[PDB]
């Protein structure tokens, strides 16, 4: 049993709501929150932009000395780091962007990342301004984690299509 509210349960471990997630992370104050991140960790827009801001930039000040150690990440991979006032640690993972030409195969590689942790609040990969269809992230984020995942969806009409076209 855990505290996640108000979810529709798509498979034995998918879940999904409309919801905001920097809200839900407030809330829940979950292990792991996912950030849709890019590989410089610039948190600029997006899911990213509003889980940093709700951080008061404490989340890009991190970040940017992650890399200035360690370098970019890779597209499909991730680091994990402090989850700050959201969560206990933040799993920046990186989705392909559609709208920088990048190959949208990488989404299971990114997905992958999840199964590393037992519980997770995420949004969909590569959704919104990465310019993938959220249907087919739905899709791989179903076929790929296989531990327990809470997915929120920002938009109350892309969740509703969401559900209404789920196989
Ligand atoms: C030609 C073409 C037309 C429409 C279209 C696509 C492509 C790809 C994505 C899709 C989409 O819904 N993306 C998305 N993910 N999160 C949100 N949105 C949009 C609305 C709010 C939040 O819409």
């Amino acid at each position: 049993v855990n505290s996640f509210s108000g979810y529709l349960k798509l498979t034995d471990n998918v879940y999904i709501k409309n919801a905001d997630i920097v809200e839900e992370a407030k809330k829940v104050k979950p292990t792991v929150v996912v950030n849709a991140a890019n590989v410089y960790l610039k948190h600029g827009g997006g899911v990213a932009g509003a889980l940093n801001k709700a951080t008061n930039n404490a989340m890009q000040v991190e970040s940017d000395d992650y890399i200035a150690t360690n370098g970019p990440l890779k597209v499909g991979g991730s680091c994990v780091l402090s989850g700050h006032n959201l969560a206990k640690h933040c799993l920046h993972v990186v989705g392909p962007n559609v709208n920088k030409g990048e190959d949208i195969q990488l989404l299971k590689s990114a997905y992958e990342n999840f199964n590393q942790h037992e519980v997770l609040l995420a949004p969909l990969l590569s959704a919104g301004i990465f310019g993938a269809d959220p249907i087919h992230s739905l899709r791989v984020c179903v076929d790929t984690v296989r531990t327990n995942v809470y997915l929120a969806v920002f938009d109350k009409n892309l969740y509703d299509k969401l559900v209404s076209s789920f196989l």
